[PDB]
Formats: structure tokens, C-alpha cells, sequence
């Protein structure tokens, strides 16, 4: 399926994950995320929006890299909710 996923970047001592849309190049990069000084470096909040309620599936580290900086908070929507699916996560429509 199509999937917000972490990809490989950068070097050994100093891993760097860009945050992708990706089917299992890349469909679309949600932003780049450093994960010994938790920091992001890219990210691009109306890709995120976009591609979050459209239902895609997030990865647990995808999820918790843009709720903790505050990016889901600022692009989704009271009426969308967020619900855990097997190794993944969903927003959608509460109804």
C-alpha cells in the first residue's frame, strides 16, 4: 500500500530518516528528522495535511516524530481522529 515510512539517510554516527510517502524514488517527502538531536530539519506541513487525511497509513516512528513537534496538531482537523491499525497508524473521519 502507499505508506508515510522513514527512509535511510546520511552517515554512520549521524543516521538522518527522511520522512517519505512511499509504495511498498518516493511518491512525495514529508520533511527530514535527526534523530540523535531530535530535531527536524525539513518538514513541509501542508504535504503532511495532505497525505494524513487522505487515510494513509503512518509508521509508529512517522506518527511519533510529527505529533511530538506539533505538525499533526497544526494540520488535522477536530472530526478527524487517530486509530492504531496493527503496525500502523490512520486518521479519518469520526463521522
Amino acid at each position: 500500500a502507499v505508506r508515510i515510512r522513514l527512509a535511510k539517510f546520511g552517515r554512520k554516527h549521524h543516521p538522518i530518516y527522511r520522512i517519505v510517502v512511499m509504495d511498498a524514488k518516493y511518491i512525495d517527502i514529508l520533511g527530514t528528522y535527526d534523530p540523535k538531536r531530535k530535531v527536524l530539519i525539513n518538514v513541509y506541513p501542508e504535504k503532511v495535511k495532505e497525505w494524513v487525511l487522505k487515510g494513509v497509513e503512518l509508521s509508529h516512528r512517522a506518527k511519533a516524530i510529527l505529533w511530538n513537534h506539533g505538525i499533526l496538531k497544526e494540520v488535522v482537523p477536530e472530526g478527524y481522529e487517530m486509530k492504531r491499525v496493527g503496525d500502523y497508524y490512520v486518521f479519518e473521519k469520526r463521522e
